[PDB]
């Protein structure tokens, strides 16, 4: 089922859209987004794939509990930051892990 | 000319946090191209430039019916494969 670690803070991605509108505008708003995300434990049924499907997942759930104090721009650019953290914190992890 | 075609690259498999696209990626990933192309590496080259021109011209390219979904995984597609093609050209200008 559950349990998940936030991992340690990041640099937000820089990240480059073919839409001028999204490029701009993730450059000017990429700070509203999370620098960290959740994540399931690295364990021996770990691999890229379902390690950054899972962290997707609850990372992008847990942050529209969060922000309970769209629009569909932002849920793009969000899911794209998200992935792509998701991608360094794997890095760390596996790295870690060995 | 004066764009470079990219060989063949794995297809990433990419994330999305709809549960409804995150499947469909899955299931038709086969659909949308393997190979970007773009500006060869220079003195001028940045990631920015770089991965901005790849996007540019792969999507045309392709543009010479498909639904909204398709047009969305296809852009998106091609926004992810023209970093792996930046990384792969860097490293190569060393």
């Amino acid at each position: 089922l559950g349990g998940y670690m936030l991992g340690s803070a990041m640099s937000r991605p820089i990240i480059h859209f073919g839409s001028d509108y999204e490029d701009r505008y993730y450059r000017e708003n990429m700070h509203r987004y999370p620098n960290q995300v959740y994540y399931r434990p690295m364990d021996e049924y770990s691999n890229q794939n379902n390690f950054v499907h899972d962290c997707v997942n609850i990372t992008i759930k847990q942050h529209t509990v969060t922000t309970t104090t769209s629009t569909e721009t932002d849920v793009k650019m969000m899911e794209r930051v998200v992935e792509q953290m998701c991608i360094t914190q794997y890095e760390r992890e596996s790295q870690a892990y060995y």
